[PDB]
């Protein structure tokens, strides 16, 4: 893994356990790696314990800068 990508879309659910945290802009560490439909991932953050592993569609994510 060790993969990085960033968040062009947001994503943001509550009541799910698998679901990620991320807003525009951030940046997620990914520990998959060309995978199938979605992927889990660790959000870069400052303060341990924040946003562990979460599922997200590499759709809304990508590595590249942006326009």
């Amino acid at each position: 893994g060790s993969l990085k990508v960033r968040a062009l879309k947001d994503f943001w659910n509550l009541h799910d356990p698998t679901a990620l945290n991320v807003r525009a802009g951030d940046v997620i560490t990914v520990l998959e790696q060309h995978p199938d439909g979605r992927w889990k991932g660790h959000i870069h953050e400052s303060q341990r314990g924040t946003d562990r592993i979460g599922y997200f569609p590499p759709g809304i994510v990508e590595v590249v800068s942006k326009r």
